[PDB]
């Protein structure tokens, strides 16, 4: 079902650390726009 | 110097999807907990 015995090359972390960032980036954007086409008074 | 033939492990999706989801995390309780003492006024 889970065929795995775990990892811990290097190349696992610049992967990993891409993932981050990438999807950290993206929330940004996304947050940004929205606060800004929602623009003020965001409660109705 | 850099010695890696590159990967393509599942392991690494795993653990690549672990620390882009614990750093957002951690974003949230640092900006919300953030705001939160600073509270209103955010510019003096």
């Amino acid at each position: 079902g889970c065929p795995a015995e775990q990892r811990a090359s290097p190349l696992t972390s610049i992967i990993s650390a891409v993932v981050g960032i990438l999807l950290v980036v993206v929330l940004g954007v996304v947050f940004g726009i929205l606060i800004k086409r929602r623009q003020q008074k965001i409660r109705k």
